[PDB]
């Protein structure tokens, strides 16, 4: 109907106009209180909709379903439902039933307080009385919390004690040079809507010690989110952010303000962490009396979550990394306890959760580095560490015998002039080489020499028995890891290259622990574990136990002989079994581009603890072994 | 060893790709640049010449043959294949191209020179355009009154977003519809369409004679298309002509790039005889004009004419009987077989479907339960009772029916024993003592049930079989073979005996009926039917005996002239006539119940000169095919004498 095509419009806009906040566009299309029915007055509703959404921040009103029928020559009438979400919880449903007005477009709604809430006489207040629940902590191995909540530091300003002029200016100087804000930021967050010069606004959240105070500086105390490890824990913990509408969107169960979970383990244990808030609507009519308060909640705190995490070890990985691009992960592997995940470099969840700047949220999506990255959880090429693996796979189908001894001349192998200009590098020429030697010194071109020997069909079924394509039952992302792109190698190239851990092969250093912790249980493979009450999960007879009494003998000597390329872990004293690596990744636009050094090491001995350590693009003499001892250190005095 | 070729086989099939679909970007957006050992000209200079040689030509359907990619050099390569490629003079069959490529970043391109494009030329020449089209030709009647012809029109529409916006926008709808006799939600329809918009002209109507002034946003055209003087009348049979798409020239090579193409019916059927060959001269040529060999040189030579036996005005007769309800009619002469009349019910508006498709409409009525695209008279279905008659005709040939036999029927319904259950073959008249003449014209169908067990299954299809069941007809419309059985034998009773009086897995399409009804008025030789003027009569002999026919057509008169006859109303005609009515309720042993369909037979007996079927489906009682025969009747009576 062409005469009332603007009347299912100028509601629906109108409870949108509400939604976002903007409460004077709904309260500036009204007639008047003329006698239909009260109303209620056109500059009444002056406080209202402010002071009763200021304490409540609802959000969320939608409708779905629309339907608006005739009464009357002047009147058309609603009856239908609707939805919104404020503060207290979900509050559904709601019964809507208002009435129009007959003018030249002008299709105002004669609003009287039935059109907000589904019963309300008139002129009465209300009293909130809320309790706020706290978020659920998250701990460690020993009740250490990685995220809970502290006292910081709210600072703000009031405008009136800012003075006026080129003094209210220079104070804004020097709130901006102390809070390490900007000027602009400043100025606008004064100059906008709901402020008068003696309101408290708000500008920042601090967590450590107060800064300079200039004339017009106000401090208060909040309560927030804290990370005590901050930076060394933030890829795995994540942050949590202020509720948004578009969360309300994907799950209308939510508050209307609030924390949620934006990356890590706080996204992903949103719903034990977060709990509901209490308090009730209340109603009155200027007396005490209470009419009746539809839906409502009460008070329920979060859940705590507690990891295997050590969180002297998780620090001590990461400071070990010197703000380099690495990850390192350490499990105690006849458990799978993941004892520490550090990636690096990494952001400050702190800040990210207590207000950071554009300006420093891009400088941390601007770096090439990519500190927001799980790199725990990103697929690599393992380097030739991977040697352990395939020599264990020889052992196991007869292929690869121990007595083997292949000359080996040079530093450069390729199998033939097909190859072209690809040829297997290694770093020391050791011209009769077996088995042994070949893991003491690192010798790639034995192992894919030996990898064209033991075609693919021996060697992919040695890899089948291990983790690859499978889901990890872990609270992290982590693409499955893959042998290589396809089906088949369809080269001897690949396949030599998958020998020594190069190629298409992706595995993330967790599932990289998970496929290495065999030679820390006779050949079961045993599945890392992140929450502590998880039960333990293995794969048995993943590769032989004669495999594994040939090689980690070996693997002491990589640390033991002189000639040993982990030989600087010597020095430590400490019993290990150690294998080193590299990956050489091309980046094929330049030629020659980055290598990482990869270093695996446990303790024979007991078994207690093992670790994996990627330090990706070195420079030279850097290397993830050089990097090793501290956390070496602390996991055999803490882990026998 | 290398893959570097497998990426400039890649890239040859994407740049065929785009030179196919027709963004010339892309063709010529990985090449190289102007040097001496790269390609010829710049990424500029290379679109230039496509688009005013390849697409004035609209060059479609580059089809590749045995590409060879191979290795001289480190940095160049050397590409050598044929293909086939259409123009809108046809289509150019064996050439030969080669070329070489280029390599800068992992990445392949192609060196460009003026002899890919052309086998034989080097550079510096233009070719445009020396085309000549060809006219579509006629589908003609009988009697050369045109039923598809192609010709100069004028169709009225609306564009927007010249309609307006708000009232004003409607405003202009009340106009238009007024003037140009029209409804105004067909006119929100068609701009509610896909994604055609604004800007495109979309059709309304066809205007004949006098344009008047115009209301905002009527917008009138002047075309040369594919016109259908008799519209929805014949729209089934003569079919549409549509735009030759990409997929109609890979399913046929020697197609033209552009112009129409039938879609539905004899347009389709007669494609090649109806379009013709474009003329024109596309050679090859140096910067001046000067001109060494030829590539494409054709006569232009315009479609022909195909005259049908079909009579426009009894074909419009005998539609308009229908008065749009399911239903359809076949009228023939049948000494010769010439099909009159093809009428099918309901239909479509063949007009609307060549000056534009409307895809919304499109699918409203291809899923109306009615179905009208349908050519219900090339669709096989149960005869009716109208089938008694040649039952009676084998029973009479193989000595198993005598017309001196009365048996006793009492009540309406009969069932040989309860082992049938709750099927009852059925009758209209309660009639005590009934012959073969009786049941003739009360339409008696217990008669023929019983007679048809009393005769054998061997002794019915024995006469069945001198029919055309099984039989591809020699007519240029898709049709199945008519079929006695979904079986070679009919294991059971009630199926043999349904099928002695037309229901029962019998299929039987109406030009099929025609076909083998014409034995009464050929003295028993069965003529088949034609459509197509000028083929030869063809017959075939003695598929039931003389003396049959010279029992049956007394009866078939007296179905007519006896006021109990079943088409006793036609004899207030004054016209010489044999009829037979008859009916179908489509439920049997193994399918669903339906209907109740209404045929009627009937033909002159003195002279033999017309013959009529028509079936309307779905009768809806105080109706029936006998009630909307008359008026073709007078007109075949008149006009066949």
């Amino acid at each position: 109907t062409q005469a009332v095509e603007a009347g299912e419009k100028t509601v629906e806009q109108f409870v949108q106009a509400l939604n976002k906040g903007d409460y004077n566009k709904a309260a500036g299309m009204a007639s008047k209180k003329a006698a239909n029915k009260s109303a209620l007055s056109e500059k009444e509703i002056l406080e209202k909709y402010q002071n009763i959404y200021g304490a409540a921040d609802v959000k969320g009103l939608e409708i779905s379903n629309l339907k608006v029928d005739k009464k009357d020559d002047s009147t058309y009438s609603f009856s239908y439902k609707a939805k919104m979400n404020t503060s207290l919880g979900e509050l559904k449903d709601l019964s809507y039933k208002g009435t129009l007005d007959r003018n030249d477009g002008k299709t105002t709604i004669n609003w009287q307080p039935n059109l907000v809430f589904p019963e309300m006489e008139g002129n009465d207040k209300v009293s909130l009385t809320t309790q706020e629940a706290t978020r659920g902590n998250i701990l460690d191995r020993n009740g250490e919390p990685l995220a809970t909540t502290g006292k910081l530091k709210q600072l703000g300003v009031v405008p009136s004690k800012l003075g006026d002029g080129d003094e209210k200016t220079a104070n804004i100087k020097a709130i901006a040079s102390a809070f390490d804000l900007t000027e602009d930021a400043i100025n606008q967050a004064i100059s906008q809507s709901w402020v008068q010069p003696d309101y408290f606004v708000p500008l920042k959240i601090i967590d450590g010690a107060t800064p300079e105070l200039p004339a017009g500086a106000t401090i208060q105390e909040v309560d927030g989110r804290y990370y005590p490890l901050g930076e060394a824990a933030a890829q795995l913990i994540g942050y949590v952010g202020d509720i948004t509408a578009e969360d309300i969107d994907k799950n209308p169960e939510l508050s209307s303000n609030g924390k949620i979970g934006r990356s890590g383990l706080e996204m992903a244990f949103d719903k034990d962490l977060r709990g509901t808030t209490g308090g009730k609507l209340s109603i009155t009519d200027t007396d005490g009396v209470e009419k009746k308060v539809l839906i409502e909640h009460e008070v329920q705190n979060g859940k705590d979550i507690k990891l295997t995490i050590d969180a002297k070890a998780q620090k001590t990985a990461f400071d070990s990394l010197g703000g380099k691009a690495g990850s390192t992960v350490a499990t105690t592997p006849k458990t799978g306890d993941l004892l520490a995940l550090a990636s690096s470099p990494s952001y400050d969840p702190n800040k990210m959760t207590n207000g950071i700047s554009q300006e420093d949220y891009k400088a941390y999506e601007e770096n090439p580095e990519q500190p927001f990255i799980s790199r725990f959880a990103t697929g690599y090429a393992p380097g030739s560490t991977f040697k352990m693996i395939t020599a264990a796979i020889g052992l196991d189908n007869g292929t690869i015998d121990p007595n083997e001894v292949l000359t080996i001349n040079g530093l450069k192998w390729q199998k033939d002039s097909s190859w072209g200009s690809y040829q297997v590098t290694r770093v020391s020429d050791v011209s009769q080489v077996d088995l042994k030697t070949a893991l003491i010194y690192s010798d790639n071109i034995y192992m894919a020499q030996e990898t064209l020997k033991m075609g693919e069909k021996n060697f992919r079924a040695g890899l089948d028995k291990f983790i690859f394509g499978e889901d990890l039952d872990l609270p992290i992302s982590m693409n499955p890891a893959q042998i290589s792109n396809e089906e088949s190698f369809n080269s001897d190239i690949l396949l030599a290259d998958t020998g020594y851990g190069q190629g298409e092969l992706l595995i993330n250093p967790i599932q990289q622990a998970a496929m290495y912790s065999v030679f820390a249980n006779n050949g079961t493979l045993v599945y890392p574990k992140l929450i502590a009450d998880k039960e333990t999960k293995d794969k048995k007879n993943v590769i032989g136990e004669t495999a594994v009494q040939t090689i980690v003998p070996d693997l002491r000597e990589v640390v033991q002989d002189v000639n040993g390329t982990a030989h600087s872990l010597s020095a430590l004293g400490i019993p290990l079994a150690a294998k080193t690596g590299t990956a050489e990744i091309k980046e094929k636009q330049d030629e020659k581009g980055k290598e990482n050094s990869f270093l695996f090491a446990f303790n024979p001995d007991n078994q207690e603890y093992m670790m994996v350590s990627m330090l990706e693009n070195k420079e030279d003499d850097d290397s993830a072994t050089k990097r090793a001892p501290e956390l070496l250190q602390y996991l055999n005095q803490n882990y026998q």
